[PDB]
């Protein structure tokens, strides 16, 4: 069931923007990984004094990588006055992001049609506020709310590129990479409570519970009104023999954060190819492949929806696939982005659900938990 | 002249030691970018629950890389009981550097016969002290002092692999790139003042001014007894009407730092030609290239030295050539490495000063300067 209880009208997926100490070597290194081309800054070139910011996209996907210069460069200024093109930031706040946390997300945000009003109604809904809305050449407004942890959800609202005082890349330095990514498809917070973090988050977005379907995780899935934006959070399972994966994130990130990003590819299969060519080479690496049991296993799921060599290929890449009673889901994740193991990516693929793909179709993998248990069998297979 | 002054015995350059916030990520970007191998770890995986570092080879260069974990890991710890690998290392002093200058060196260090006593000695002769020496599991001693603003010297011996606790990386994670850079060649400091900067560095290892022979720098080199390690130093020319870059620097960066890493390759064409093939798909952008007129010109300077296709290729690529009275330099100098106008590399390659080849053979471009005045001169030719 879906009340389409929206309290505002939330478009999709914006961007996703990490808070670093040096973003140019971060976005480097995930524009070769991920296959994103460089397409915006906002840094001193663009005479911003306070932040540079350098945005990677490929597809609708927007990753924004962000970072503070010295304060003493922006010291004479004021808000009122200031040359950061994302008045939300602030020396302190982002050093003690990254000090506390480690690289990781800041800011999940969402297009929304009026964002003061999706602010105000926010607020009124429970939402602790974070940045007021600010209107950015009478072109753009931006508008932030705590979301879980030092994560903020940031609507961005549009009257008719990415931001003002955003410069295009030269293209000569905009190199069109691209291994088949599309779009955010969910990005997932790790807290450790699930419950009241719920209930705040579904009290003022008015998202509702999505549809789904003993190791370690709790988890419930909010969803705006058509479903496009889906904001899984996670709790730990205390009392295991194996130590909750949830539990070790909140140690390592000190505390509640996003857990990890997963990222539709329209080709899958092309996609886990060329970022597993990279892996070594600067990319990104991979979670270790599954017992081919759990591919001799396949066949008999699945094997209606994937050809017998595209299950082989599944092998080959370590794809993992999942199926709902709708459609059927393949999913791979990456190993921890940087030095802690916190944050991670998820690459996804969705097959069913035609009417364009209705969202979350095949779910987000809850069968894979009890067929990987039941696959790491093979220890006399 | 060359007096031999050294006050105690210093081999050869050993590693670069940069402070990160995440390592992970600096480290891959300058693997791919600088084609260095991933040769050795200390990290959680190696029980280090205090940083993360990440070392780089190609040739006998070696660039490490390390971020501070979250305190709450090894708050139990106790310097006796530390699991950090390198014991000088301290979360308030990597996060305030880091904060304070970005992405940047924090250890320029060299191979000493004995660093208990190069240490003794230094401090003896006006070195600050930064950490004592330490003994790491009976193999190998580690001390530092300060060299200028927040970077330290390093001193380290071996009475007979990198550091103990470190683990040689799986070959699986390690790729053999390499685009022909072999060793470090020199480090340069900027400073505000190049008299008392001299004095004390030169005080404390007796290291002597090294040969050599109006825009914004005044500089010298320090060098030890067989000229292996050179320590240029700037400091800015201030008045003039193109505003120093030595005093950019020193705003950006908050001060005193390391300037640029000289890295000697074996071939600078072929590592130039690698470098650029990955200028924009993750790894380092170079200087704009110098004017054809300044290559017009080279035929007659060094066309002794360099074939009319070497010269061509020099043009290509954007190879800088300058001569001394003994060798002939090529050389080519990187954008930054980060966010900050601070550090940045440059590549080089010496031609001549066989006997082995000696230490600093063809100077550091000096003449380059004003060839390179008397040459953007073409704006009517
Ligand atoms: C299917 N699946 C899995 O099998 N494992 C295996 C791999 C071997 C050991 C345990 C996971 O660790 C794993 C982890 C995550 Cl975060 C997800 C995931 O995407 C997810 C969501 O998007 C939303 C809510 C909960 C949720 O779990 C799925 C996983
Ligand atoms: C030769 N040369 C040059 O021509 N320029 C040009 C490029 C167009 C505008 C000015 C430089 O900026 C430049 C910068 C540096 Cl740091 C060096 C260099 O390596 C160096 C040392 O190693 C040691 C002491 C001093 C020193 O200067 C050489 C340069
Ligand atoms: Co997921
Ligand atoms: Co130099």
């Amino acid at each position: 069931k879906n009340p389409k209880s929206d309290k505002f009208k939330v478009k999709r997926f914006h961007h996703i923007e990490f808070w670093c100490g040096d973003a140019t070597n971060v976005a480097r290194r995930f524009s070769w990984g991920l296959g994103m081309r460089f397409s915006a800054k906002s840094d001193l070139s663009t005479g911003n004094m306070v932040h540079a910011s350098y945005l990677l996209t490929s597809g609708d996907l927007r990753f924004l990588f962000t970072a503070p210069y010295s304060p003493s460069l922006s010291a004479g200024e004021i808000k009122p006055t200031t040359t950061a093109s994302i008045p939300s930031f602030d020396h302190g706040s982002c050093r003690s992001f990254f000090s506390s946390h480690g690289l990781g997300v800041r800011a999940v945000a969402i297009e929304v049609e009026d964002a003061e009003s999706a602010f105000s109604i926010s607020v009124a809904n429970g939402a602790i506020p974070s940045s007021p809305p600010i209107v950015l050449n009478e072109a753009v407004t931006i508008a932030e709310v705590k979301l879980y942890g030092d994560v903020v959800l940031r609507y961005v609202s549009y009257k008719a590129e990415f931001l003002p005082g955003f410069e295009r890349v030269e293209d000569a330095s905009s190199f069109p990479l691209d291994y088949g990514i599309r779009r955010l498809d969910h990005a997932v917070g790790n807290v450790p409570e699930l419950g009241p973090a719920l209930t705040y988050v579904a009290g003022f977005t008015g998202f509702h519970q999505f549809a789904e379907f003993e190791s370690g995780l709790n988890s419930a899935v909010l969803a705006s009104n058509d479903e496009m934006v889906l904001l899984p959070i996670n709790e730990p399972v205390h009392g295991t023999k194996r130590k909750s994966q949830i539990q070790t994130y909140l140690e390592h990130n000190e505390g509640a954060g996003l857990q990890h990003l997963a990222l539709m590819s329209e080709d899958i299969f092309r996609t886990l190819r060329e970022m597993r060519k990279r892996s070594s080479i600067g990319g990104f690496d991979f979670m270790p492949s599954p017992p081919p049991t759990y591919y001799q296993n396949l066949k008999k799921r699945v094997g209606d929806v994937l050809s017998d060599d595209q299950i082989k290929e599944c092998e080959e890449l370590g794809i993992l696939v999942d199926r709902d009673d709708q459609g059927t889901l393949l999913q791979i994740f990456t190993k921890p982005l940087g030095d802690r193991p916190t944050i991670f990516i998820e690459i996804i693929q969705r097959v069913g659900c035609m009417m364009y793909q209705s969202g979350g179709c095949g779910g987000f993998g809850k069968g894979n938990f009890s067929e990987l248990f039941k696959s790491i069998e093979e220890y006399e297979k």
